[PDB]
């Protein structure tokens, strides 16, 4: 984890898993967002969009083409082009420590 | 978390919460299991049964009784009786490292 | 593979996963069973029920009590005790070869 | 199945078809890839595209062109024209024998 590493919470259900799955992100996790580690297909990542609203997906290339993946499969992929930029890869999960009091 | 704490691989689905709901610890998840630290009703644990194997599970208590319930409805309630055993309290979950590449 | 292994062919989408998830026997694929190769938890098997019909899912246990568990989240688990018995465990899956032509 | 044949597995869900068709390659499975095989139009296949990455599709014919098909509705199918080569046709899919412990 680099100096430029923060923390974020997961927010919504479209990292969460189908139960048996895994992993899964379910609402409430942290994860530890890294902005100096490159983001290769297959891992996981905070992106910005059109909007300069931040996602966290998992990174994934089909057929040549870059797209940002939901762990929810009730989620839509999103297409990662000109538009879309990684802010930083995901490296560490957890619940808050508030979590088991 | 005391010098005798140890970490675990959460496995199987009982402890995998139903899409939305706080916490949940699905398959292949770690958990910190502390045997110095007791466990109150509401607290995750490890409890040891008769069958020398151990469960993961959230310690409640009714009508005078104490049950092993689990996080996904579709797994059984046990009693906590006489033949079951509190192994630690659970104080810390996170993904192993591995997850993110 | 002993002298006593048998293919069936998966029917149903019971042990079909969520898209994502592994592993996954879609209707139409093969299985091989082995009857002589013991069914420990986490394995696949083909277990008989009451009706004395067989059912292909994976053997768990959770505090103490076994369940046959299906990887299609829609399907029910099944409580495993006296009226239900192990045929084998499943030691192999495949495509038919007519799949590819 | 030629000398030059090779096994290769399956990465992502572009190949996983919806629950219930026939037939589908989730996440994890084995394919075997025959270079000395001819991939005639519906035929699974492994293409070489302009990234020298790959790309595991089912090979059809429209409008007088070639194009590589994924099983699953929500990954783009794409032209395979100049820049694009077959690599060879899939003549067989299982899973790992770990997938059985």
């Amino acid at each position: 984890a680099s100096a430029s590493a923060f923390w974020l919470e997961v927010e919504g259900n479209s990292m969460t898993a189908p139960t048996g799955s895994k992993p899964s992100f379910p609402d409430g996790m942290l994860i530890l967002v890294d902005p100096e580690q490159a983001v290769e297909p297959g891992d996981f990542c905070i992106a910005r969009l059109g909007g300069d609203e931040f996602t966290f997906k998992k990174l994934i290339r089909d057929s040549g083409q870059v797209f940002l993946q939901p762990l929810n499969p009730q989620y839509p992929m999103i297409p990662c082009n000109e538009s879309c930029s990684v802010v930083g890869k995901v490296i560490a999960s957890q619940w808050p420590e508030e979590t088991f009091g």
